[PDB]
């Protein structure tokens, strides 16, 4: 089957400087700036657009050794990025993969909006456990803070 | 006038790994295994393809501050790599830009050369100093020899 599920998290970080940091580089700042959580991202083919694969790896202690994802679009204009799960990881067994697309809204106050959604594809009606949904968001939270704390640190990065 | 001086540069590490690591993922190598030589590298527009700008920023004590780059072509079949520089560092007064093209060979023996093309666009008859031209080829071997440093350190990354 097919199962989705949406999420939306708060930035104070306003669209264009987030996108460029959290999306665009996130391959440079996440090892530097989450070390707890990315320990490196390595190119596996592609230059940086769609069809581009990249293999993530973790530090030890985490559930996964790493994972590889594939870019699947990336959307300058709507600020929109979309790339699938392929391997490792939770891919295994019952899971063939994860797509996922996050877009990036501009808010009145000057911050922004990070509308995420992760569909699964799962064998039959095998379904995904909710631990698996929460280690999701919770990375993606993680990341998105530690990005957010380097910016509101260096002033004059990505502007 | 348009000067083009060209240089040759030998790695014990075969294409397909070198392509990978010190032309497609240079931007996140360089700050970590060179930290003398490069400070940050800050994506300014595109996702990596033809047109991408890429501002670089120098520890200080170097001469420059930054440059921008502009990638304008990633030929991955050929291991072809094209940029030009265009804002910062020499660029001023009487240089324009300066357009380079790096291909990497594989030899014989495992290993691969580098062959590199650095072009200076200067204003009518003016010329560039030697220094210029010998603090490029000098910064491009700091850079290589220091990601060649890490493959062997690691020997499981990028492949």
């Amino acid at each position: 089957g097919v199962f989705n599920y949406e999420t939306e998290t708060t930035s104070v970080i306003p669209a264009a400087r987030l996108f460029k940091a959290f999306i665009l580089d996130g391959d440079t700042l996440f090892p530097q700036v989450a070390p707890q959580a990315i320990s490196s991202v390595e190119n596996i083919s592609g230059n940086g657009g769609p069809g581009t694969i990249k293999k993530i790896s973790f530090p030890e202690g985490l559930p996964f050794k790493y994972v590889k994802d594939r870019v699947d679009e990336v959307d300058h204009t709507n600020f929109k990025y979309n790339y699938s799960v392929i391997e490792g990881g939770p891919i295994g067994d019952t899971l063939e993969k994860i797509s996922n697309e996050i877009k990036i809204v501009a808010t009145g106050d000057g911050g922004s909006i990070l509308k995420i959604s992760n569909k699964y594809h799962t064998k039959g009606d095998h379904e995904v456990k909710a631990e698996q949904v929460k280690a999701s968001k919770e990375m993606g939270e993680t990341l998105l803070r530690a990005v957010e704390s380097y910016l509101l640190a260096h002033s004059d990065a990505y502007n």
